[PDB]
């Protein structure tokens, strides 16, 4: 499954994940290819905060979702 995150500037990178993938398991790969630490990332879809633990079919987060990555500097 491929969905989008919407990055810091407006623009959005690509991810490919699978339903049982943890939002930990995406913010991994959001530091992978931003740099950013799991601990200064939030994620949000859906007009909430996205839990660590849960997986993205829990969030009901389909192909083509946008989740909106939004950074904590204080981590």
């Amino acid at each position: 499954m491929q969905i989008f995150v919407k990055t810091l500037t407006g623009s959005t990178i690509t991810l490919e994940v699978e339903p049982s993938d943890t939002i930990e398991n995406v913010k991994a790969k959001i530091q992978d290819k931003e740099g950013i630490p799991p601990d200064q990332q939030r994620l949000i879809f859906a007009g909430k905060q996205l839990e660590d633990g849960r997986t993205l079919s829990d969030y009901n987060i389909q192909s083509e979702s946008t989740l909106h990555l939004v950074l904590r500097l204080r981590g």
